[PDB]
Formats: structure tokens, C-alpha cells, sequence
């Protein structure tokens, strides 16, 4: 297992992929969460270019935190995750948006609000175990 | 550190105290959560006589899950928890309600919806480290 909360320095550009493999810690019935935050600095309270929060079995919430303020919330009811199963997230950094694949198919998209070049850290946390975290070279 | 998610068999009656000492895993600014669920059986998807969920720095939500259905949600804006600090929760089982103390003072109350004698398990989970879990004898 990798450390959770998991915090890493990153550098991203168009064409980068952030791969995350993990497993929910508890039954979906109890709504475990997963959160992935693309931050502008190493500090945890720094701004967030992409906030991706899964309410397993319920919904997905996406947003940005700009100058310490949460902006317009984006919601999805797509729930391709499977109770108890390991999942593989691939967050593709496209020219216009982040695209979040689950097990190789895109389910969530978030247009860039902050330039991708401002992202310097990614934190993965909440109710998962983590077996892989990789930023493409 | 104790295991988180933390799941224990319990037996409660009027006068029992459930003591929980722990620390949030991340900055309050990012809204770590704490959840404490008093269950009717050892299985995680069993009914919940008392669901206590702290959205650190934001609010507290309380409810019951009866025959697999969430009931009427109770909210509190009391937020005595301190960013980064260890806290001590004491959940007192009173005749009429659960009373949740934080560092020795009561801030939250939840009238019994299920008999206390139906509780057989307590689970403590989400974004905390756990150093103490004790049910009074
Ligand atoms: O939008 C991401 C942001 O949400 C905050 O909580 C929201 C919640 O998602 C929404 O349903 C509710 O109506 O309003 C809240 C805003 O106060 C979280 O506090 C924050 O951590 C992010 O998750
Ligand atoms: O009430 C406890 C229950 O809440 C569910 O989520 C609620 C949420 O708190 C409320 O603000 C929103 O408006 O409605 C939701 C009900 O669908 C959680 O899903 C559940 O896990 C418990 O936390």
C-alpha cells in the first residue's frame, strides 16, 4: 500500500496522464469517498486547479478553489465504480480539460480554469487504499 | 495508531460512554471528515442507530439508517474542533439520547430512534488517525 493521504510534487502539460489505482475501504452502501486535488503549490491549503471527489455509489463533484474560494460546482451522476473492486483512474490532461477515465473509458470532464502549468502538487485521499500513483513522463 | 476504518463489537446501555481520541489527517481548510456509526450488527451495511459525521470546519450531520433507509437528518453548526489538534470524543449513552462531548463539553445530541440494546457494533472511519477507542465497562 502507498501512503494515504498521498501527496506528490508534479509537473503537467498537455498529454500528461495521472494514473491512480486503489480500492474503497468500505462498502459502497456507506458512501466512502475518494478525492483527488490538483494543487498550485505543495501546501495543502493552496489553490486547486482540479478537485475531483467521488461519493462512491452516489455522485461525483468537481470544482476549483481559486484564491482560497470554491468556484462553480460541477456534478456527475456517472458511477462506473464497482463495490469492493480495485479501480484504475487515468486523468488525461487534454488541451481544453482534464478527462477522468475509469478502467479505460472517460466518464468525467472538467475544462481548465487555471493553466495546467500552475499545477505543482497532487493529493489523493479519503476512504481508499492506494496501490499505484504515477504521473506520465 | 489504531486501525482505521475501526470496527468493534460493542454492548451499550444507559450510562455507557464511548471514548474516541484521534486527529484529523489534513488541514481543516480541505474539509476532512470523521464518521462514527453505531450499528445494529457487525456487518457494515447493517442498520445504524446513530450516525455521527463531522465535516471538519463546516458542519456536523446526524441521522439513523433504519431498514436500510436514511431517516430525518439532523444538522449542527457547532464546530469546537481545532485545526490540526488531537480531540477526545465522549459519546454518552443517556436514557433519552446520545450526547457527544468534545474535550469534555457536550455539543451534539441525538434522541434515540432505535433502542440502545439493538446496537452491537461501532465503526469509526474517514479522515482521522485514531489513538484511542474504548467502550466503558
Ligand atoms: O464544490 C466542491 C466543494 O464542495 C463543498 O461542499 C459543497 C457541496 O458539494 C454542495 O453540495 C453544498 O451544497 O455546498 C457545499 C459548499 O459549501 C466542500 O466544502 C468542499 O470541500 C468542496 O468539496
Ligand atoms: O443524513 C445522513 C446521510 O446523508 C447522506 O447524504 C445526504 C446529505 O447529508 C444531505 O445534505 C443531502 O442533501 O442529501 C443527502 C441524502 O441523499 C449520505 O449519503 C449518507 O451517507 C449519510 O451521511
Amino acid at each position: 500500500l502507498l501512503s494515504v493521504p498521498h501527496t506528490e510534487s508534479v509537473s503537467l502539460s498537455t498529454g500528461s496522464t495521472v494514473t491512480i489505482k486503489g480500492r474503497p475501504l468500505v462498502c459502497f452502501f456507506n458512501e466512502p469517498h475518494l478525492q483527488v486535488d490538483f494543487h498550485t503549490e505543495m501546501k495543502e491549503d493552496s489553490d486547486i486547479a482540479f478537485h475531483f471527489q467521488v461519493y462512491f455509489g452516489n455522485r461525483v463533484v468537481m470544482n476549483s478553489r481559486e484564491f482560497k474560494i470554491w468556484k462553480e460546482e460541477v456534478e456527475s451522476k456517472n458511477m462506473p465504480f464497482q463495490d469492493g473492486q480495485e479501480f484504475e483512474l487515468s486523468i488525461l490532461v487534454l488541451e481544453d480539460k482534464y478527462q477522468v477515465m475509469v478502467n479505460g473509458q472517460a466518464y468525467y470532464n472538467f475544462n481548465h480554469r487555471i493553466p495546467v502549468s500552475s499545477v505543482k502538487m497532487v493529493q489523493v485521499w479519503r476512504d481508499i487504499s492506494l496501490t499505484k500513483f504515477n504521473v506520465s513522463n
